[PDB]
Parts: C-alpha cells; structure tokens; sequence
C-alpha cells in the first residue's frame, strides 16, 4: 500500500508529528482487545481524551490497531516510550502519533 510505515514513531523526525500530535495510533493491538482496554492502558499513562479500537463491523474483530487521542502531546510521547511495546493481553502493541493530515 501507500502507508508503508512500520511505525518508528517518526523518531527520525519529519512527518506530521511536531504540530500538536495528541492523537496516538496504536497498532498491533490484541486481536480480541477492546476500546476500553486500549483506552485504559493509555489511561495508565495519563488522561486519554478519546480512544478508539478498530475492528470490522462484526466478523473481523480488532483489525489490529486503534487510535487514542491524549489530552497532551506530552503524554502521547509518554505512551510511546512507555506503552509502545506493551504486553496487552500477551500481545505487543505499538503506539505512535497517528499522523494528522
């Protein structure tokens, strides 16, 4: 596809991640996890503005990613260094600023 990005959290700078990136894309979410789980785990970092879990309408279940907007770009980064690579339900997830643009 076009979004050929393994999510190095745009550590190499660049990209749309220096504006006000509070939106955190969390990929590799456990295939049976929930928004509330995705949301609570990031609520561990701090205040989560809004957290979504991406699934099919029915069958597809968790499609393996979600988006947790923080109230801060501070706790967003905080989630990337802390929560990115977290064992959620034995699964390892990857959090990064969900590229806004």
């Amino acid at each position: 596809g076009h979004m050929s990005n393994g999510y190095e959290d745009h550590m190499a700078e660049d990209c749309r991640g220096d504006i006000g990136r509070t939106n955190l894309i969390v990929n590799y979410l456990p295939q049976n996890m929930t928004q509330d789980e995705l949301r609570s785990l990031f609520s561990s970092i701090g205040e989560v503005e809004s957290a979504k879990l991406i699934r099919d309408k029915v069958a597809g279940h968790s499609l393996g990613y979600g988006f947790v907007n923080y109230v801060t770009a501070k706790d967003a980064e905080r989630a990337i260094n802390t929560l990115n690579g977290l064992r959620l339900q034995s699964k390892t997830i990857k959090v990064s600023y969900a590229r806004p643009s």
